[PDB]
């Protein structure tokens, strides 16, 4: 009851920021998050038993690969924190709870592989879910470790606020399909323009959130540049591994995932920052003012970017 957690100086004051980068002592991002919900959430809307145990089978239903990884979860819970704190008023008790586990379990089992390569694999998870496939699979390992023993973090809920929380959580993990994200932020960007956003229209508020949830997903694209620069390497030792099992299938893959053409790969920043990325905090700042520092980075980083291409690094 009593037992706060209190990071050392520059992490209690740097994990205020949205350009907070982790860092990689694997035994501190356990603490990091339970900080991060007792501060988002309060020390008494779970029973740290029950967190501790829930965060530490997570933890170990996340795989050993590059980038969809432990680190990636803690990661996006830390960016979604971010945009709770500077968004004081805006979110409901229920919101605070779901969206920090929405985010710690959103790549749960996560095997480095997009929905595409699974769909043209045939793997088993195609069949049991056609559209969003990794996406159903990791809001399924999700109520899985719910369900084991001494793990229900929500088990004070009323039976209606538990179903409400865990459809919070599962419309904020599918969200995280980025095929979704281009069809919700345009809708968004209409409702803004045209002033019909309502953030008391419960159909509203889960657009929102689903665009928080890619906002919070693609949060390495907001980091210092060197942070970037780095996680860039492992998000694309994953592309590269998807295109090797491609041409395993006898299929070229697409350029993105091709690792003889390495060379592309500036090129591919700037489409995917100008294409996603841009678009996506520039629209979440519209709707959420206080969300302009991940716009900033953005721009930041797609100016370095630039540099890259016209050879200055
Ligand atoms: O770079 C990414 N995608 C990409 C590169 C070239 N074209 N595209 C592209 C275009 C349209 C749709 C999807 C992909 C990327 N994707 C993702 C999600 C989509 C899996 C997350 C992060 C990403 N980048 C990154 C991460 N951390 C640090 N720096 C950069
Ligand atoms: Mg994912
Ligand atoms: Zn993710």
């Amino acid at each position: 009851g009593l037992m706060q957690f209190t990071l050392p100086v520059r992490l209690c004051k740097e994990i205020e920021l949205f350009h907070f980068d982790i860092g990689p002592f694997e035994n501190m991002w356990p603490g990091i998050f339970v900080y991060m919900v007792h501060r988002s959430c309060g020390t008494s809307c779970f029973e740290l038993e029950k967190l501790c145990r829930f965060i530490m089978s997570v933890k170990k239903n996340y795989r050993r690969v590059p980038y969809h990884n432990w680190k990636h979860a803690v990661t996006v819970a830390h960016c979604m924190y971010a945009i709770l704190q500077n968004n004081h008023t805006l979110f409901t008790d229920l919101e605070r709870k779901g969206l920090l586990i929405a985010c710690l379990c959103h790549d749960l089992d996560h095997r480095g592989f997009s929905n595409s390569y699974l769909q043209k694999f045939d793997h088993p998870l195609a069949a049991l879910y056609s559209t969003s496939t990794m996406e159903q699979h990791h809001f399924s390992q999700t109520v899985s470790i719910l369900q084991l023993e001494g793990h229900n973090i929500f088990s004070t809920l009323s039976s209606s606020e538990y179903e409400q929380v865990l459809e919070i959580i599962r419309k904020a993990i599918i969200a995280t399909d980025l095929a979704l994200y281009f069809g919700n932020r345009k809708q968004l960007e209409e409702m803004y323009q045209t002033g019909s956003l309502n953030l008391n229209n419960q159909s509203h508020r889960d657009r929102v959130i689903g665009l928080m949830m890619t906002a919070c997903d693609l949060c390495s694209v907001t980091k210092l540049w060197p942070v970037t620069k780095l996680t860039a390497n492992d998000i694309y030792a994953e592309f590269w591994a998807e295109g090797d099992e491609m041409k395993k299938l006898g299929i070229q893959p697409i350029p993105m995932m091709d690792r003889d053409k390495k060379d592309e790969v500036p090129q591919g920043q700037l489409g995917f920052y100008n294409a996603v990325a841009i678009p996506c905090y520039t629209t979440l700042t519209q709707i959420l003012p206080p969300t302009e520092p991940l716009l900033k980075a953005c721009r930041d980083n797609l100016s370095q970017w630039e540099k890259v291409i016209r050879g200055e690094e």
